[PDB]
């Protein structure tokens, strides 16, 4: 595999891997190890179907447990990154394993695993209900909701304010009901973590929203909302 | 604060407050309560920057739900009036709270925050698109458009005609793209209102245009254009 200009970073490569059919066929290891849990399978070159991943969407999602782990998105030293589909209602995670082989990003394996669960409310299952039921959503928002945005008088200036429930309904971004994406840049993904940070990032535009959730005894709740759009 | 001749009405005071720096410095309560929604702060004398408000503009705007509420502009019994900036594309508001303390108008507080309930939010989002996209604007004008002026020979009559889209483009006033003003004289500004009346008033001249919008199932549309200039 000859390294291209897209390989300089995972984020550049992944958009081209998903949007360019000819490039995708060169960057998939064949026979491709496919794991259906503990059941090992292999997908041969002839039966590969073009995977668009999240490239045709208006936005994609990223998940973190801690704010400082968002620093990892810009790490260009990464030689292994995974792309994930989290099937919210199916309790399944589909994961694509990418590796930079001699500066050239390759798909090495795909696996399917169940979402990990514990004694506390599961973030994934809570999120599915939060994203689709407005009444449940209204009961799972801290009041007032912390809102961080741009000062309308100066864009180089931060504005910290609050939103009431009616203002949240007017400002809230579109929320995925069926699937979440995630890119593993090495950020902690612990199912016992009491915080969950969902970044919503625009594809081919400056859209950027960050939703901070905290797990209370009563369950998960949205407590901080950032609009870092450019 | 010693009451002056301009304090007879809010409209006379506000032009003076914005155009005379020395007058402004004595009419602002210090430390000035400054809010960012439910977040509370203060602004001391040393960090106060002269605020021109809308005094340097050729015109300013007012918003109503019902025509008869425009009678409230001339209400001299008012002892508390608010001025606000509506940042159209950012859905942000800068509200200035004025109070007549012993016949002397004073700035009591400022709130820089996201737009709230009963602040014409739905109409304001539509208005930003109407004011900046000529194609969208042309699709959101009732055809034919009612065009009314006051009759200079008789106050009980009006001169009434209709305009086509080419005639509207030739007669239409300048429309603000980024920011609207509003002055709260006590007029209803309900979110469920199916009419929104935008008054464009001249600063230091008799210019007065009134744009009547109605919310159809298909959205807001301009249906009546009034020239009440004097």
């Amino acid at each position: 595999p000859k390294p291209i200009e897209a390989d300089e970073s995972f984020d550049d490569f992944i958009y081209n891997f998903a949007s360019d059919d000819a490039l995708q066929r060169q960057r998939v290891v064949f026979p491709l190890p496919y794991y259906n849990g503990e059941r090992a399978s292999k997908i041969d070159r002839k039966y590969w179907k073009h995977d668009d991943l999240f490239a045709k969407q208006s936005y994609y999602t990223l998940l973190f447990d801690r704010e400082e782990d968002m620093d990892l998105v810009g790490d260009t030293s990464l030689t292994s990154v995974q792309v994930e589909w989290i099937f919210v209602k199916k309790r399944m995670v589909k994961k694509y394993y990418f590796e930079r082989i001699k500066g050239a990003w390759m798909l090495e394996a795909i696996n399917l695993r169940p979402i990990e669960e514990n004694e506390n409310e599961d973030f994934v299952e809570f999120f599915g209900h939060f994203a689709t039921d407005s009444i449940f959503q209204s009961r799972r928002i801290r009041q007032p909701l912390v809102f961080v945005t741009t000062d309308p008088d100066d864009d180089f200036s931060i504005l910290e304010t609050t939103l009431d429930l009616n203002q949240w309904f007017a400002f809230k971004p579109a929320l995925p009901a069926d699937k979440l994406s995630n890119i593993n840049y090495g950020q902690q993904n612990d199912d016992n973590a009491s915080h969950k940070i969902l970044a919503l990032k625009g594809i081919g535009n400056g859209f950027s929203n960050i939703l901070y959730f905290q797990r209370k005894d009563s369950g998960w709740e949205l407590y901080k909302f950032e609009d870092t759009s450019i």
